[PDB]
């Protein structure tokens, strides 16, 4: 189970709760932290005092006073008035993970709410209970977070199969009482980046295995292609160049190409080249290439870059997860804080920046496509693998195209965390538009993913025309297993679109990262 | 019955087939220049000589000469090898309007196609056997359009519920025998702008429409907040400043407010200030406004610009639609034109600027949408549009977030018609991007429905607690009343995402631009 | 003096050199490893033995292989042939920032240069000599950095008084015999980041002190309109919302108006405003806002995101200033290393995300602006700071749009790492554009003090306007002084522009980063 406390909450864990449906529960310490919480806060409120979103409007009306006798009623109020999101709905697990997320964050204890909602958000967690989440509508969550506020006082909707289905039919079948929203609690639920957040977190995790099935699709190829080893030996980088997802990468790389029989050293190249050498030219051609293109070369530096940003968001969004993004906060033996713990600054910064390293990853990687596909690039490989007669067939020329004009998509997707647009009377004068960033990111993160697919089958296809699978290394070997379990070698041209569509899935689920836990001994950063 | 004889079709008749499932005919004219051309070319083909992609291999891959005895392979081979799209299908009107496309581009007569294939694609459009087309692929559109091409030889997939079915199973049942691509069929039937300009006619014909129904809200508004008529009078545009669009703008503006009791003349402005001030003062404070902001005054010029921007791309779009975007092409007494006439750098920039224009459109909308909603720019109007007691009721002020939120989402869309990515051995190392062009249109128009959604219903909602409909004008009443018949007034706060969605649903259908067809003898430009 | 030893180089010891024109040493120890590093790599060169632009062709024509009797030659085509850089050429703080990090590289000792290049770079730099390097042409930095070795040879152009003029006679006219490039020197003086690197630690370092100076405009203009407290007691970021960043300018905020007699406490204002509702109405107006508006409530959450990406850049700056960001590379004992280290895409990212980071301070500062000069907004003061008859004078109304406009062109810049265009015959197929990312945040870090300076200007007529001096902390009462010292307070309309650029210029030298310092005891982080 995993242990929503407002303080030790990861990405991973949040992945699990989404993903893996794993079981939630608030720690008893949690509980009376927030118990202690909300009885002292009580006692404040029912003096009837100014406190932000209890005892006043909201928002720019934060100038209208309202008495503590219409306590449930402007929680209430609020809530309705808010559930304003339009657009698709975000899937179930996205749902999960934002309705975690929001939970955390309560969790920790200065939200003031009773423990009873944290109680019923696990409740919803555990039964199954899915809110119906519009993903428009957040200025950066607002909107999305009160559909979810919604579901918890019998209104609004809950996901069913897909489609949205009336919460208080839902509740009546499952035997729940809706809840009565108390002082500040309808607030609480939805002043926070728990949308971006909880998405924020599905991402990153997903993005960091991304980054991984593109260093085992580039090991397989550069096998296939018998690259050199030169360009990720240690010193390069633990040594030379020390930035950390750079030392990753490479290490990945040796550790996915250990044990081939196709790599080759640079021992071996100079070796084979100054006997290619004659010596009475000062100047002469060689059809050795002592070095590789940067696709088959550049991989740390690259691949690095994206997982240092990816390193970072994933800091951002673990902080994020642990704070009280919420407002107003209570602090014991102190003045009601008064600030903008709500603003999702941070996050959106960090979700734009996955926008941008995630499209450096599908640019890699299609341009490693076009190098295997192309003749006078692959190496001796036939052109746009085919391996029958070339234009009559066409192979993988149309193949290359989807992943090409991704590149091209992916690259029209501009900073969200910029965008900030004034409103409510300019009270909202500076937003972050933090959620619209973290479904960019989702976005370029899943597009990749087609880009990779069509790298996986060109890779396994270029192994099959060349007969080099047995030199290839144990985890190659494996990689092209996994693919030929769903796709079948190209003999003559076929239909491509479900066999493209095939290993993308896998790749979303993580399919190749699993068969190298599964086939070989290596454990990758 | 629609005409598609590959020279006087219209975007509004593309619409038509596409939405209004209405009838297809290929004249006898167009038929008997087709098969004339088809045995002509068949002479030629018939003699073994060099044709792009008839005798030959495809792309790069140009150089294989590939022998007439491989005729239906050849073209079998490519159809097949290049359906390769990937992500969601386009929806069945999409479907519709790209094959009508891609048969209007046929029988236009050069593509040397036999009439039978102009007959099949003409029978899946009266019968409706809708191809399943994945929107991602093109590069501008072979992936797209050879999913099409599939389902006429009895393979790919057909769209049906939403679902992609098995198209030999399909035409099985509805009793068709699949065909037999001959000489150029396959290559005809890809090679060419049928996807970007099938899916870019029904965006520019329903942004016009947007157009209108944004003036159509924009007068409501200005009668209920009771602006000035001054900036509508034709002399400030038919001849001080005469942009085609902006000129139409103004005149549908004028004829929309015609009759309104609400409005006033700029003489009447004046003279109420004049009386207003006194005499022995130099400077002096009034609250009286004799022009108002830009988002009630400046109308004619931005909608107007947006209006000449569609005008430009419905006039490509008519163009291309009439045009032999295919290749290579046949001329009687002529060589075998080789060409680029499938390259769609025209509508690739055509709907990019479609994408700008509608975004302004939305921004213009929002800023509208703020006008109302804050008092200090209502003009008499409540907090946020509040019957009851402010603060603890919001109104509308959580429902301006969404539209906010999508002005910044449209933003954060760029150009895709400079993205060109080289590929296919540098053969295509000049792309257009198109389609990704069309379907950010298309986005972007499909957000602005949720934009002027909330502006419908803040204007509405301002009528009613100005108790302003008495004074509201012919058309007004009649866009007051439509939006009634699907939502309330809004008394106390209330979920508002069904609200939203249902009036953002009524705009994708024209049904405000109906309410004045129907309710007045206004006929907007 | 500032010590180049590849090894211990920070952003700040970077500027010193390159804005001070602090001395720059090469320690002894960092000779003699170069020394070392040299003697051993001539003897393998001497073998004529396979390396990399040292016995091959560049790039794609590596497959050409040189023989040792044409290493001067070799390594000299290579920095002319390459010297095609195009535009502006650099200022010559920015060309020395280049030069600095070009020579602390290869003080690293893994190039295995001559030392005399080393001390020739490093007597540039002490004698003035700055090379006229064209801002474009770099793929990330090639061309740039061929226009720097080129005149260490006597050719190209040297920087004097922003026009270029000959290497030759600048080394004729003071002493200096031009060197002779020998095996590798060519390539290891062009083949790195130094470019973006050296441009980038510049940006980012002043980028630190420009969300300084925006933080101390800030809590000016919250003294002058009386803001709150609350949003930065530090239990809110300390504690409730740990991100570093948001930690920092909390600090800083609370710092900045410590000892203000203007700013007022919560339960201040809770009082105040207990004492302004009457008894039995559970819903009544006030004039009092509990809270301010985001732009002046969420500072440490969106400047704290912004300092987040700053520190992150820093980061990633100082591990590749004192890297090895060569190619090919030499290690005792080992293979010579043939990898990519002179990739930028580390530094392209994080550049990247400081122009995202800096266009959302600017976002910041200018709806602050927004604020002030809005009577509906601003506290106490009148409308757009007009001393005398409003609609007479203007004011700073006119101020305003300068500092919008940019907003606007800041939004207008998009990410450049992503934008990779293959080149050298698919042999660059991957390149990271990063000296274009880092003139893009250099772009905006300039806007952005253009911007400031509009709001340093209004904060400063809004105290004179209020008569609230007497009551400005002590760094406030600094703050104001220092830009009256500038320019005079506002009377009757005036020209504008020569007063924006007069602060605008002292934002860039950090005046006022300079008068906190000079004149409080406070330490800004
Ligand atoms: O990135 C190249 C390398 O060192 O591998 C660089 O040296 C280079 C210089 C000049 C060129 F024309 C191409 C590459």
């Amino acid at each position: 189970p995993v242990s929503v406390d407002g303080e030790t909450l990861t990405v991973e864990a949040v992945r699990r709760v989404a993903e893996e449906r794993a079981t939630v529960d608030v720690p008893a310490e949690s509980i009376a932290k927030a118990q202690k919480s909300r009885e002292i806060f009580e006692g404040i409120a029912e003096q009837n005092i100014p406190i932000y979103g209890v005892t006043t409007g909201y928002g720019e009306m934060i100038y209208m006073q309202v008495d503590k006798s219409k306590e449930v009623e402007l929680q209430t109020n609020l809530v309705r008035s808010h559930s304003a999101g339009v657009g698709p709905l975000f899937a179930e697990d996205e749902a999960r993970a934002i309705v975690a997320a929001r939970l955390n964050t309560l969790a920790k204890g200065h939200s003031a709410v009773r423990p009873i909602i944290l109680e019923r958000l696990a409740q919803y967690l555990n039964e199954g209970i899915t809110p119906a989440i519009p993903e428009i509508g957040s200025l950066g969550d607002l909107a999305p977070l009160s559909h979810v506020a919604s579901t918890l006082i019998g209104e609004g909707y809950v996901l069913r199969d897909g489609r949205p289905v009336e919460t208080a039919q839902v509740l009546a079948e499952r035997g729940i009482e809706p809840l009565e929203l108390r002082f500040k609690e309808g607030l609480a639920l939805i002043n926070g980046t728990s949308g971006m957040t909880g998405l924020g977190s599905l991402v990153v995790g997903r993005a960091l295995e991304q980054a991984q099935q593109a260093e085992i699709v580039t090991a397989l190829l550069i096998e296939a292609v018998r690259g050199s080893t030169s360009p990720f030996l240690a010193e390069g980088h633990d040594i030379a160049r020390p930035h950390e997802g750079q030392i990753d990468t490479a290490a990945n790389m040796r550790a996915l190409m250990r044990g081939s029989g196709l790599t080759v050293e640079h021992a071996d190249l100079r070796r084979e080249l100054q006997k290619d050498k004659e010596a009475g030219k000062d100047v002469q051609r060689s059809e050795i290439y002592l070095q590789k293109a940067y696709s088959l070369r550049a991989i740390p530096q690259v691949v690095g870059a994206v997982r240092d940003t990816l390193y970072h968001a994933r800091h951002k969004l673990r902080i994020e997860l642990n704070s009280a993004n919420d407002n107003p906060l209570f602090f014991e033996g102190k003045e009601i804080f008064h600030g903008a713990n709500f603003h999702g600054q941070p996050i959106a910064f960090a979700m734009d920046f996955v926008t941008i390293a995630l499209t450096q990853l599908g640019v890699l990687a299609e341009r490693q496509i076009n190098r295997v596909l192309n003749r006078h690039l692959s190496y001796g490989l036939p052109e746009f693998l085919v391996s029958g007669d070339p234009g009559l067939h066409s192979g993988f020329a149309g193949a290359q195209y989807p992943a090409t004009a991704l590149v091209a998509e992916n690259r029209t997707i501009g900073p969200a965390s910029t965008q900030s647009v004034p409103s409510n009377g300019d009270n909202q004068d500076v937003v972050s538009m933090g959620l619209i960033s973290a479904r960019n990111a989702r976005r370029v993160l899943s597009n990749n993913n087609k880009i990779l697919a069509v790298e996986y089958l060109a890779a396994a296809q270029a192994v099959d025309i060349s007969g080099r699978f047995d030199g290839l290394s144990p985890a190659a070997k494996a990689t092209y297993e996994a693919v030929r379990r769903l796709v079948p070698t190209l003999g003559v041209d076929r239909y491509m679109a479900d066999d493209i569509e095939l290993v993308a899935d896998a790749l979303s689920r993580g399919e190749f990262l699993r068969a190298i836990a599964r086939e070989t001994d290596i454990q990758l950063r």
